[PDB]
């Protein structure tokens, strides 16, 4: 319809995306100050004062959207959903008001394109998040059972095992605070922590290049078929046949030079 | 045989890799539950009653494969025998039960196409482990000879050497905690330290580099052999023989317009 | 001109780089030697008239550009500019002289061309680092309301909440040091910091990798443009289109063999 | 001649470089022992008596070949002069005898190929060391006219300032241990410590993935020049050309079309 029409003109323009984004902006600053404990008590009045404000905005914003899309198409976007859903908790009877912020993510088209391909890249490298996942847990049960009873502070269960071995897989005091310690006691613990740093650290890093390598290829993939109107083959498939298509080609200009060898 | 395949075609079902799959997560569950230190004396009968319901689930699954394929056929495969190892060591007169939950990778063939590039991509860096080797063991003789007689509880011995510059090359407290209380006693000990770190981090990046970027191009080609049915062509040679081939089919298309030149 | 010529042929030459790259060195040289506290009052006068030495021959030197290449062919490069800045600031009425040793970037090209390629890979990573800062701003305001009334030192204000927050970034002593203390008043506090290390160090890498990335293309790019005299299609260009180009000629082919079919 | 046949095809053969390899691990493996301050006294005669054994070997295995390839073509590889070096400095009139194990590179081809491949992408990231040491020393010297009055132990001249920040730089204890103390002298510290290392991580970073992924290629190439025994095209340039070349052949066949089309 008309009116259908002029809102979702308004709301596609990069006026309106910045007037958002300056509100979101606006949001996170007043509930940055919130955080000074010696405000006055007419101060927190009037910061939370804009905090309405910028929330009923959104209100507005979200009604506007759904007004100028539908039910259905506006909450056919996933990021839409995300949107909704911040603004609709903020009415549901509370630290978690700077998460607000995290609309700066899917109101800001680049922004939006950058987690979206680290969020498409995560299927990929669930076996090597579930092999982290196993490696860790075969190595809590073990550090619990060796250590518990001499360590508990850091051993002494499941939790306090796990929660260690993740600060020894981030390198953190692992040798003169935790390992030394417990080597005066247990003279081989060496031979558990070594290999299991060399295995974390090594699983960590192939889980990490992984995210980022495949991040960085969906999103170059994604902004090629925004500017083609065409799914692009992904690089890997075009690696893979390269040879495949080379050597084709080849074959077709020997048959080809064999055809014109008859002239 | 009819025996020999309606077993078999049970083995390679989904229902079956989820029932196996299910049972392994159970022992795992009851072995990390094994370490409640304040348990009943009933309660522990229990789970242990679970897990040798578990690890006789595996002996019927490993003797339904045997029958299945052969003795030949089942430990032809590498997984198949690690698979063996794991359930007939429980049965040979240990804190390693919890080893067991290994079998979540040879059991899931996604995680299992994940370890097994890494394990394929291990030779290729062969020269790079040993690099690091050598190094460490050049190290570890001249840490002790220099600083054993002043830094016993560090350098005392070559054991002590080869832990403490392991310490070091992990950046672990190394100048606090380490280097700083050898330098009041050895000024220059930087000149060791310094360019050991700079060439350790090196070496270790290079290592792991290595082993991910081998893993990913391995199992992705391990994936496109699965599906067309035939060797591909690893991506360095195709990426060597790039300009061969291209320059190839150039030659190719002026002798063929050579051709056409004269008609 | 003639001496608008001489003095400009003069300037591009590799002695007169050389000779400007000795003076830059120099002036590098006496004000590392001002940092010593125990110098004699004679010695201080010297070096700082040799500083005086060294920075009137680069006012000889910016002078000689301008007049060889005018106001608008001087100031037209970005290179230029940063040049006579750190001279003219050395004229109006600091400790950062020392920044005057920045100009060995801008005068050796290789050097030049090093930081160049690191500068033009910036715009491309601005919603990574966006993406971290809006990370450490939610971070640092949840950190203030959670924890700063019971760990003032640490997250006391957003400010000790920001510099806490990087610090835990950099795992430097985040657990031994702040997580752990933190535990014994808010025993669930590793769920803030867990999540936060894993998102945090994901998107640094992001970052990091990104620039390096994007500077190694860009640098081998304006290389090879620099040899060409023309402009280089960009290597994710080439890679996108790698496919669609090697597709359109297998098609050119069989349309070519069916016309040869039909002679 | 004959003997100068005989004696090069047993140098060259696979179990000359085996005994001469097992001859470099006898000699680590005794010195290693000699790390040993509670031997015997007849220990350690015996000890020395095998590393003189060993040296002796050396010397045969130098001259053998210095006999069956000449002076020049001897002295013509940079290995064999290395090789030399190491044996004939045991002749000059010493802690660095462990140096001797370095051979094992030399004398193993595979690891003389990687150790080879890091040696040649050196002089290609020359630019970034510069880069990094510049910022080291602008770094330093600001450091100590900052902090070196307040802080002596770690700012107090220029050495004191340069081991500091390179401490800083590994991120060791950069907050807890140097930072935070300086803060409560100098509130600012931050803003020159945090942009340091955000600056030399990201350079360090480069630099070591830059030496990585050259020498990683060097080595491809350098064994595809083995295997071809010709010259190969570096994986970036047929990058660069990939694109110019694709184009190059599209025209040919339209142009080949063309002349088909007149048929
Ligand atoms: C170009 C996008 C992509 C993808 C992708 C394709 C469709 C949907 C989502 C992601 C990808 C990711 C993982 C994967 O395999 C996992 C095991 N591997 C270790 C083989 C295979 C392909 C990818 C990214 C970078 C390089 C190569 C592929
Ligand atoms: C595509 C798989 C592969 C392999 C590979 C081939 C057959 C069996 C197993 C592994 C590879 C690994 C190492 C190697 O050379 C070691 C020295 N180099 C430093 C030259 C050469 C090739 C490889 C992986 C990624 C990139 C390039 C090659
Ligand atoms: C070859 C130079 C280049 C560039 C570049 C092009 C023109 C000017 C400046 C930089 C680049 C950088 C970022 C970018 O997209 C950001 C999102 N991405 C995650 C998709 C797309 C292209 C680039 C560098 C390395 C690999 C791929 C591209
Ligand atoms: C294939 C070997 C090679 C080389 C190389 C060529 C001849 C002799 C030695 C080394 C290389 C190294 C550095 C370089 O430029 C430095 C600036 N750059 C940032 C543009 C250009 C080429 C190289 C290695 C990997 C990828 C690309 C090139
Ligand atoms: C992928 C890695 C996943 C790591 C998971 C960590 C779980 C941590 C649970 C836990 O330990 N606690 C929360 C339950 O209350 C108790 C803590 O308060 C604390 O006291 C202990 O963690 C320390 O004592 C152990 O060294
Ligand atoms: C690739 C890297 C390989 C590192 C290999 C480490 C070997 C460690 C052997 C060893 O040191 N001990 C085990 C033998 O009993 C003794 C320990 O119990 C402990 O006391 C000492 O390690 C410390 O005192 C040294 O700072
Ligand atoms: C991208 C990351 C950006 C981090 C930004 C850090 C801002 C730090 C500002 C600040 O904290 N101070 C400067 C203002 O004076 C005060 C300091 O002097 C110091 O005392 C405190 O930082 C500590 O007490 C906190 O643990
Ligand atoms: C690319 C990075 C290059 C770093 C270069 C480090 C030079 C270190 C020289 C030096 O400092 N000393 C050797 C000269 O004798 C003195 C030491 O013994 C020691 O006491 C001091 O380094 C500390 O007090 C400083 O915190
Ligand atoms: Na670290
Ligand atoms: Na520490
Ligand atoms: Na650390």
């Amino acid at each position: 319809s008309h009116m259908s029409r002029k809102i979702r003109d308004l709301i596609e323009s990069k006026r309106f995306q910045n007037v958002i984004t300056a509100i979101i902006v606006l949001n996170g600053a007043v509930l940055g100050l919130l955080t000074d404990t010696t405000l006055s008590a007419s101060s927190q009045n009037l910061l939370e004062r804009v905090d309405q404000l910028c929330l009923t905005i959104f209100i507005v914003e979200i009604s506007l959207k759904i007004y100028a899309y539908g039910v259905r198409g506006f909450f056919r976007s996933g990021w839409n959903l995300f949107d909704f859903v911040i603004v609709a908790i903020a009415l549901m009877p509370r630290t978690f008001r700077i998460f607000r912020v995290m609309r700066l993510v899917s109101v800001i088209p680049t922004m939006r394109r950058v987690v979206q391909g680290m969020l498409l890249a995560l299927p990929g490298v669930g076996s090597v998040a579930a092999l982290l996942t196993v490696v860790f847990y075969i190595a809590a049960v073990m550090a619990t059972n060796l250590y518990g009873a001499t360590f508990p502070e850091w051993f002494g269960d499941l939790s306090k095992s796990l929660y260690t071995l993740f600060q020894v897989m981030t390198l953190e005091s692992w040798s003169m605070g935790i390992v030394r310690p417990v080597m005066n006691v247990h003279p081989n613990a060496w031979v558990f922590f070594i290999p299991f740093i060399m295995l974390t650290t090594l699983t960590v890093l192939n889980l990490f290049i992984g995210i980022i390598v495949d991040a960085m290829a969906i999103t170059k993939e994604q902004e090629e078929e925004a500017k083609t109107g065409h799914h692009q083959e992904p690089i890997s498939q075009t690696l893979l046949h390269l040879g495949d298509r080379l050597d084709r080609i080849e074959k077709q200009l020997a048959q080809n030079n064999e055809l014109l060898q008859r002239q």
